[PDB]
């Protein structure tokens, strides 16, 4: 088989999900539905889950519910959990990667030691990045290089529970392979989960990664009690610096991708939801009296804040190219977050007599 | 004088403001500051106000405060109120139009019957439109045609009081005349009111007008108790249909203008503030039990909802070109607002098995 249609000649495509978590579980509902309803896909969707606990694999297989991460939501019975990668990846035509980047390297490394089919197509559903030599590597690219298969990217204005509860959501699939996009769209599209396609992954993945800096900034605005005029200004600047970061460091950024679900929509969903803006808001109110680590436990129930991390590496890349002048917001946000800069510096960055041309 | 620099040879430029209202008063603070501080501008800024009441002209001239529309905010003393157009427009080099489009035709008509200098430049600061033969005409264009002077456009993520209270705000000046833009930027730019320029007015003004439809949609989402995933999706679609409306009916729409203050930022400021989303939200909860007129009194303290009006004329232009299929959101929003369609139709419009290419 040299493509998906070659494989479709002999029979339906086998879908496999990698990951355990609220979003992964919610997606298994979406994927399991289409796998059953669509003649192109094999009904059984194999899902690799981490060996957590009463053991998680058995709960899903027997009770058909992720009682830990997606409690209360019945999952489709055609989902089949497995504890080992081999029983999920072998003979899989379509690989859905929903693994947190805090674990992505280990998983990919374990696979490389289990045979991935040459015609197999992959897709990354995790918002974030991988660090390689202090440089930011986007997930679909990293998966696609580490393994040797095309990797598309899915991101959208998505909150695991809203999707799981069948509320109207959208998502954007980015992919350089046109024959992959037609199929991935069918794997995921449902009436409550509408899919648009774009021909590049870079913008889709930068949005999912850097939106957390914008959410962090929104928190800072909330914490400082700033009016909406001012918060909207900060958001705008964050978006434009996100675009510039893509252009400078990843050679391109199509601004039109902000009109897609992974862009503007996911940004406003991200600061109007979760606890992550609240976390940055509470940080700026405490000033230096509390560290991020303390607020992560106190606010996010032990979870690490994605925004602070993304900012650290984004700023580092900016700093080494000596472009901090062209990224005023990201720069001051880094100063305030990690270099004990007075929160008042946020507004002072933009409240000046500098006249734009 | 054939240009502003010809006039600058003989002396400083005379600024005049047309309009009375909270935004007009807030702007007089901005303009009056720069008029004093800048050597290019004559210190006295003449302001034409409607003959309201203790009479309004005298309050501003004596008490230096708009006690009706911008109560509590001291205005600069170099602002000088006048009740008649002639005492404001004659010998004026720079005309700032802050007149509600509910009155714009009368004012422009009265001027045409008072001599506008041939070298004079104008700018429109009112978000909205003018109806001419059931067609939507943008303000700067209408001013520029009715009178015979170039007219720029100013719009931004601006709330009269936030600007008046010297909170960090931004604004976007659009203008086809490059020599006007350099000056308009100086008239308005302050540390709390930062100005970016763009070379076209169409996008700037469509945003200011059609954002109200998007705000109306946001209200509908709030009223229907929809999750953020779903509201963000609706907003996204509203933005894209706003773009399409510009492209179709005004021959062009630069999407990058959404990255400016008048675009995306003003949209999120508009639905996160005011009472206008709340008004549309309360409408959809009442279904047909309450009319818009009732909710305008009840919610907006007697004020007309800009969103409903904009939708009526936007839809009309869409309908006459038979393009309702390409504007699904605007179409269903019109149906729900004016044709007694069930609010459930909002989500049904997008929750389908239609697959996008």
């Amino acid at each position: 088989y040299r493509n998906l249609f070659d494989k479709l000649k002999d029979g339906p495509l086998k879908i496999s999900i990698l990951g355990s978590g609220n979003w992964a579980s919610a997606i298994s509902k979406v994927v399991g539905t289409n796998a059953k309803n669509n003649y192109l896909f094999e009904n059984e969707v194999r899902m690799w889950i981490r060996d957590e606990f009463e053991r998680m694999v058995d709960i899903i297989n027997n009770k058909h519910e992720n009682t830990k991460y997606l409690k209360g939501v019945p999952l489709p019975h055609n989902i089949v959990a497995h504890s080992d990668l081999a029983s999920v990846i072998n003979d899989a035509d379509l690989l859905i990667f929903i693994v947190p980047c805090q674990y992505l390297e280990s998983v990919l490394a374990s696979i490389k030691e289990i045979k991935i089919a040459s015609h197999a197509k992959a897709i990354s559903l995790t918002k974030g990045f991988i660090v390689k030599k202090n440089q930011m590597k986007l997930c679909s690219n990293y998966i696609s290089d580490f393994l040797n298969i095309p990797c598309s990217a899915l991101s959208g204005a998505n909150i695991a529970m809203d999707v799981a509860m069948e509320n109207f959501s959208e998502a954007t699939i980015g992919g350089n392979d046109k024959d992959s996009l037609v199929i991935w769209q069918r794997v995921f599209d449902l009436p409550y989960f509408k899919i648009n396609c774009v021909n590049e992954t870079i913008e889709v993945e930068i949005c999912g990664a850097l939106k957390n800096i914008i959410t962090l900034a929104c928190g800072f605005c909330d914490g400082l009690n700033l009016p909406t005029n001012s918060k909207s200004a900060i958001i705008r600047n964050g978006i434009n610096e996100m675009i510039l970061f893509g252009k400078v460091f990843f050679q391109k950024f199509n601004e039109n991708i902000l009109l897609e679900s992974c862009g503007f929509a996911d940004i406003i969903t991200s600061f109007l939801a979760g606890r992550n803006a609240k976390c940055s808001a509470e940080f700026i109110k405490s000033t230096p009296k509390k560290t991020w680590e303390e607020l992560e436990n106190e606010i996010l129930k032990g979870q690490k804040l994605q925004g602070t991390v993304t900012l650290k590496y984004v700023y580092h890349m900016i700093k080494e190219k000596n472009m901090t002048n062209e990224f005023p917001l990201f720069t001051v946000l880094h100063k305030i977050s990690f270099e004990n800069e007075d929160p008042s510096s946020l507004l002072k960055t933009f409240m000046n007599n500098k006249i734009n041309q």
